């Protein structure tokens, strides 16, 4: 086969295409990977739990506002919860790295990344 990596990357590209109706840009997917973290087996740990408030809080303090560096406001839960649902409401593996990816995207922070 082709390793968890590529695997999960091909994944996520898969969803973004044709879960969030949207034309991936590889090479900031790949720079949004590499700060998740190394290729995880478990698929627990890589998902995203959409109806969890506490998650979403975490998502909002440690990358929209630490790792992005965007400022508190409505706007901020605002674009999780958008994103959340273009992802969609019936979709129980909501990929973190596809989250971010989007956040990013939707926030206009892909520079941060390089």
């Amino acid at each position: 086969g082709m390793g968890k990596r590529d695997d999960l990357i091909a994944q996520y590209a898969d969803d973004l295409r044709n879960k969030c109706g949207m034309e991936p840009d590889m090479a900031l997917l790949e720079k949004v990977t590499k700060g998740c973290g190394p290729a995880i087996y478990n698929r627990d740990a890589s998902t995203v739990a959409g109806s969890d408030t506490a998650e979403l809080e975490t998502i909002k303090k440690n990358f929209l506002m630490k790792k992005l560096g965007l400022a508190d406001s409505e706007s901020l839960m605002g674009g999780i919860q958008s994103v959340i649902e273009t992802y969609g409401r019936s979709e129980r593996n909501k990929y973190r790295a596809v989250v971010y990816y989007m956040l990013t995207k939707h926030f206009g922070k892909e520079s941060v990344y390089g």
